[PDB]
């Protein structure tokens, strides 16, 4: 028993982590095959990041520009392209430790494990979210860029996200691994507002049925609804729209605990309109939206990689 925030072992990702220098700027890049993956922004210096041209800035630039470093371990580069806002340099040598991978662009809602990279070497890993303003609630410093986001499938690495960008409100902003941007963001020096945050109310559910495996069912009510009904409440306190494909998600979670779907929806109904009046869930005071229905059962049913 017990809940908590829990990444993927990161040690597969580790192992394709490399450092990339091009002029002045290091930032981190990602090694799979005989391709280095990095944010095209590389390129730039501080004079260029107020309004960079980046065909302009990358006719000029040849493969003898960029230092890539996989350990205290020169790599040449052979060639290089740009798709969208990633950098591919092609590499002399493929990556003997190139895990099965690959790039998928994930929804609002969906939650991922971020390695945060500095100088091409690991710092550490957390659980994150795709917020539905297409931001992400990540920890990221200087250099953080090129940092990836992953799941793991039993064997089978899913690159979902390379780290771009930090907007002024502290959130975070970047591409999936074909360099093409989550949300209308730009690699670019200019201040960019993120808008509404809203509550991915799905994750919320899977949380207070996560509650319910754990033995934390003080918060189930004893009225019920329709979907309809919770939206027209969920909306009001700025809750994503629950729709027929969110009830089906929920379905594993709904046979498990032996609670209907709209029962759940009910409770939540109630706790968005009394508050929580003190009491906290799994050791929580907020009601949490960064675990995905697949999260919930992959902690409570012991999925292993």
């Amino acid at each position: 028993s017990g809940f908590r925030k829990m990444a993927f072992p990161s040690g597969k990702v580790e192992g394709c982590m490399v450092q990339v220098t091009c002029g002045t700027t290091t930032l981190n890049g990602l090694w799979l095959d005989d391709v280095v993956y990095c944010p095209r922004h590389v390129i730039c210096t501080s004079e260029d990041m107020l309004n960079p041209n980046y065909e302009d800035l990358l006719i000029r630039k040849s493969n003898h520009n960029f230092l890539v470093q996989a350990g205290n371990v020169q790599l040449r580069v052979i060639g290089h392209s740009m798709q969208n806002c990633v950098l591919k340099l092609k590499v002399d040598t493929a990556n003997p430790k190139t895990p099965k991978y690959k790039f998928v662009r994930i929804q609002p809602g969906q939650t991922f494990s971020v390695l945060a990279c500095y100088n091409g070497s690991p710092s550490g890993v957390y659980q994150c979210a795709m917020r539905p303003n297409f931001t992400i609630k990540g920890s990221f410093l200087n250099g953080s860029c090129g940092s990836v986001g992953f799941n793991i499938d039993y064997d089978c690495v899913s690159f979902c996200y390379m780290h771009h960008m930090e907007l002024p409100t502290g959130v975070h902003a970047g591409t999936d691994l074909e360099g093409n941007f989550y949300g209308p963001f730009v690699d670019r020096q200019t201040a960019q507002a993120a808008g509404t945050d809203t509550t991915i109310t799905v994750n919320v559910l899977a949380w207070l049925y996560a509650a319910v495996i754990n033995g934390d069912r003080w918060f189930l009510n004893r009225f019920t609804t329709t979907l309809n009904d919770f939206n027209l409440v969920a909306m009001k306190y700025n809750y994503e729209p629950l729709t027929q494909d969110h009830v089906d998600i929920l379905g594993p979670l709904s046979a498990q605990t032996g609670i209907a779907v709209l029962d759940m929806c009910a409770s939540l109904k109630e706790l968005l309109q009394n508050g929580m009046n003190g009491r906290t869930i799994l050791g929580s005071a907020l009601l949490e939206d960064e675990f995905t229905p697949f999260d919930v059962v992959r902690q409570c049913s012991g999925v292993t990689f």
